[PDB]
């Protein structure tokens, strides 16, 4: 019993964070084989950030401007090119502790671990989720930069994000490990601001499946529903709409707790329209959105790594 | 920016994660130098979970009958000892992923990491707080014996917690490193129950000024309260007393922020009466209190 916001263990990224330096900035980097990738940001100054032309300031940096530190260990860059927003350098000494890992690019409503970093040393782990807006409401500080999101498939840690950037709203934006950003975000010293956000409604759904398989049952109801009467309802509640994939990947837990996606939906449209009437659910006052199907099945059936 | 409840990476208490079957019992065990520390209910069928007499079921094992797996490699156990509820099985290799570690008995209130092992293998990390009645509000399943709660301040684990048991209510019961229940809980199968659980107020008050320092203070007010009359009220709410040590540990985030301890005492009691009124903060519509002033801090600073 209990349902709590898991992480994956972190151990297998921890083993990759180094510090890069360039000139005055100092952030992380994500070191896998030979190569160190971190925010193309770093070769940046506060005016270079107003208009940078990346290529341009990239081709007047030398291998002995990046210092790479892991641990208290300094890395010789032989190397550097530039993908996208992120920066490869590569390095003369392979990672011994590169794990076996994939880059790839989630989509709104995945969730992954963020291994919070500052000077290449891991500080925290927490769970996110990619917002619908592209943006993740991390918690993050100066000098947070190069910190990577993740999952863990089996043995395989697949790297879905690096941090960039806070947006004033103090919400956070970043790219893919590819250095392709989530949203319609720049790295570039402008005006930009996430969009207004949505709930990821098939996540809220499978946490009140983790609330029924903990014993939480108040909210279910005789009811059930059309997708299309529930969609319309979940659009006026600022909700993502439910799709038949959606419906889908709930089967596995409308099938072990014995209420149907359908018959789960007129729960959340009553909760939705009525509101919890001074209750709770698995400890809170809000509809979770930040646990998927996978994450609930996953914990609530012990899956390890 | 942002509050997020955070776990300390999980990476050095990983690498000690190791399996221990006895019988027809596999549970998970902490492999630190050459002993592995778990749970001494593996020596234990259901039957002698009752009244077990572990000093006597112990005398009658031997070293091979104690299955110690790290990884896909056995590891031979040459010694076996019981230091209250946890049992020490001496084994013939040191553990060279051992991290620089100490034993640390906690006090309720206190929050830590608990990474969450089934069949020696981690499977997830999330952050707890040791409640005022002495149990956890864990996510665990059967298994899960073995599985540790720590903190990591500096490059250092402090082992605060061994995973023991679940009681009725689903909420989780063990001890420290030493083998020493945190509550007055025993390993054995008797009526057991969680004492009537309160909201740990230091925690709350911290919480609160994580938000002022995030930018929220709708909650504040013109008030300050004093801390007798402060406690008259939480008290009535299931609030743990706030002490006058509480009061000096929140001293720092009360400079940071310019917000007197009970003047943020009083915007508490204002959110005790109110309720939120459709309001959040730190993307909460309840008021958390599994954050410590030492969170708070490490946190935001
Ligand atoms: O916002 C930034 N990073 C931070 C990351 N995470 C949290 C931060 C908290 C405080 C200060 C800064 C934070 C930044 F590095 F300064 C920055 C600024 C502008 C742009 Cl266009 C880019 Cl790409 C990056
Ligand atoms: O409650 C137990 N463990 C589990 C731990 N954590 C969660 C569990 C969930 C389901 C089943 C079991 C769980 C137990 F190991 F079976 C157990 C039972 C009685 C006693 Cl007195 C002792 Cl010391 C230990």
């Amino acid at each position: 019993s209990g349902f709590r916001k898991m992480a994956f263990p972190s151990g297998k990224v921890e083993g990759c964070m180094v510090q890069v330096t360039c000139g005055t900035t100092t952030l992380n980097g994500l070191w896998l084989d030979d190569v160190v990738y971190c925010p193309r940001h770093v070769i940046c100054t506060s005016e270079d950030m107003l208009n940078p032309n990346y290529e341009d300031l990239l081709i007047r940096k030398s291998n002995h401007n990046f210092l790479v530190q892991a641990g208290n260990v300094q890395l010789r860059v032989i190397g550097h090119s530039m993908q996208n927003c992120v920066l490869k350098l590569k390095v003369d000494t392979a990672n011994p502790k590169t794990p076996k890992y994939k880059f790839v690019r989630i989509q709104p409503g995945q969730t992954f671990s963020v291994l919070a970093c500052y000077n290449g040393s891991p500080s925290g782990v927490y769970q996110c989720a990619m917002r619908p807006n592209f943006t993740i409401k991390g918690s993050f500080l100066n000098g947070s930069c190069g910190s990577v999101g993740f999952n863990i498939d089996y043995d395989c840690v697949s790297f879905c994000y690096m941090h960039h950037m806070e947006l004033p709203t103090g919400v956070h934006a970043g790219t893919d490990l590819e250095g392709n950003f989530y949203g319609p975000f720049v790295d570039r010293q402008t005006a930009q601001a996430a969009g207004t956000d949505t709930t990821i409604t098939v996540n809220v759904l499978a946490w009140l499946y983790a609330a029924v398989i903990n014993g939480d049952r108040w909210f279910l109801n005789r009811f059930t529903t059309t997708l299309n009467d529930f969609n319309l309802v979940a659009m006026k509640y600022n909700y993502e709409p439910l799709t038949q994939d959606h419906v889908d990947i709930l089967g596995p837990l409308s099938a072990q707790t014995g209420i149907a996606v359908l018959d789960m939906c007129a729960s959340l449209k009553e909760l939705l329209q009525n509101g919890m009437n001074g209750r709770t659910i698995l400890g809170s006052a809000l509809l979770e959105d930040e646990f998927t199907p996978f994450d609930v099945v996953r914990q609530c059936s012990g899956v390890t790594f």
